[PDB]
């Protein structure tokens, strides 16, 4: 019971660091999406006129419309990498690792985390954008010219299945830590200390899901099985990006993403 | 007394759990064995034989020495922030403060604590590095090319003054809590509970210094006066960073390494 006690202290610390690191939580996203009075309605982009109306109404942090939208999603990923790096530093043992292994774990982990957390902002019909101020429809994203028309479809397909697990922010905080502390990332110098941390995080996630979802049979196993889909999302994203880069020689990538993508293939 | 003696013991126990290299362990290492870095030749031997924590992994980013020692120290500060952050959550009332205020208190607190605890690792002749495995001489640090040659000198000048107070870990544990619970940090939302907790910590520190150092006249006042010096060190360190970011180096930190370093200040 003292062993399980330490796992609860870890869960609490991770949930705390997650709230401090990520300004748009699943709790806030669901409040925006479902019309709760705690939060404000998003402007909906579903076509070219609504996009233009949106460009004026929303002041986006992040050229032909399909290229601008894709680049907008990539610049948001740059921001997500910054937030995920701040979160990773909070995971006990992470900053104690060899600096080069910290880089390797972030390199191979950040997109898996990005698309995990993106599901929090999605329903079957679209995705929250611009810190939840906007909502871009799935059908509008599907309507973009080749090779941009399908770029978000694998993320939506994953999200609909992932969201069926009904995880909250406290569950996701531990799950994203598990994804980062993967001892099987290519070119790790010291695997053992990473595996030891992941063992502790897996114990913490199992206990969290048992306490938080006591009527959800094998929720832990079903969540771990979702890491299969996550890997395929990232592989397919990197492959599509290789095509986009070559068809659109005028489209720039941030060096942070370029350096990550370079080794992903 | 009961509340104040419980607070003193609780903070001591938490400090021992949070900080691997205590003043007791550091003074034991310093008074009798670490590898001594007194020049370029000894540094090169040490890196080859022991692979120093932050400095040696940075060989992948630079062929220069001074920038790797300085940036190595910066990455030790990144790691100290997480030890201090884990410690802060054990201070009674801290985790019940507004989450934004917790972030604000650590943002302005961590650097004063880093230089407080660095004194524990210092004598007038040098500093323990790499988890106590190395001792880098004050004269070697002074020999580094401008503007790196001066970066530790203000920390040494403070450490010699601070170390003359002859505080131990049980005293330091309460003092670092006092630093964190400062109601005068900019942008705090709810100052009342911060000042309420600091009042209790100040009472606990005053009693701890009276019981632990009964013959040390006005030790409490003289320790609180050192907070002036800590603020000055942090200010001078940020000033030096601005000079360093106009200095030519071969160091091009991996973008993910730059991300890990970002948000230290």
């Amino acid at each position: 019971n003292p062993e399980s006690a330490d796992l609860r202290a870890l869960a609490k610390h991770l949930y705390d660091s997650y709230i401090k690191s990520f300004p748009l939580t699943k709790a806030k996203a669901r409040a925006i999406l479902t019309g709760k009075t705690t939060d404000k309605s998003p402007f909906v982009i579903y076509d070219m006129n609504s996009l233009m109306m949106g460009e004026d109404k929303i002041k986006f942090k992040h050229k032909e419309v399909a290229i601008r939208i894709f680049q907008g999603c990539e610049f948001r990923s740059v921001e997500a990498v910054q937030e995920i790096t701040e979160y990773a530093k909070s995971i006990p043992g992470f900053v104690n690792l060899d600096l080069n292994d910290q880089v390797t774990l972030l390199k191979y982990g950040v997109h898996e985390i990005i698309y995990t957390m993106l599901a929090s902002l999605m329903n079957k019909d679209g995705v929250l954008i611009s810190e939840g101020q906007g909502f871009m429809t799935r059908e509008f994203l599907k309507s973009l010219r080749k090779p941009f028309g399908d770029f978000m479809e694998p993320k939506f397909e994953f999200a609909v299945k992932f969201n069926a697990l009904e995880l909250d922010d406290s569950d996701l905080a531990i799950f994203i830590a598990v994804i980062i502390l993967s001892g099987d990332r290519p070119g790790l110098l010291n695997v053992k200390p990473i595996e030891d941390i992941q063992d502790n995080l897996l114990q913490a996630l199992e206990l969290q899901l048992k306490l938080n979802h006591p009527e959800s049979s094998q929720l832990f196993a079903k969540l771990l099985q979702k890491m299969t889909d996550l890997r395929q999302i990232v592989t397919e994203h990197v492959q599509l990006l290789q095509v986009i880069k070559k068809t659109e020689t005028d489209m720039s990538l941030h060096p942070l993403l370029q350096e990550i993508y370079k080794d992903l293939y």
